[PDB]
């Protein structure tokens, strides 16, 4: 409260470790669903079920520009990425195993690095 705080965590590291784990899950085989933008012309039904729309692309962008005002605002665009896939895929697709596979690796590094 008001002149009543809590210990400051060293979130200086943050944006380079973020950074990190977004390198790996650009470069992990399972990430080519992901790494750009669904294409909202080609795709059938996209627009109008997956009303917010999340990318690798888009992440890095935003990233690199400092529109994640803390860690938390990161991992729930990581984590929408894998939730929009389970919306539009069926789990037995490649798509569908793909983004799984990704959350999991996602949700481990997460962990180690910051829990």
């Amino acid at each position: 409260s008001m002149s009543v705080k809590k210990p400051k965590r060293d979130d200086s590291k943050d944006l380079a470790l973020c950074s990190m784990i977004l390198t790996e899950m650009e470069t992990h085989e399972d990430a080519w669903p992901f790494l750009l933008p669904v294409n909202l012309k080609l795709v059938p039904g996209y627009k109008k079920v997956i009303k917010k729309p999340m990318d690798f692309s888009t992440i890095r962008e935003k990233l690199s520009s400092g529109q994640y005002p803390n860690l938390e605002t990161f991992a729930l665009d990581v984590r929408l990425v894998f939730d929009n896939c389970e919306t539009f895929n069926e789990d037995d697709s490649d798509i569908g195993r793909a983004g799984h596979n990704m959350r999991k690796y996602f949700e481990k590094k997460w962990t180690d690095t910051f829990k």
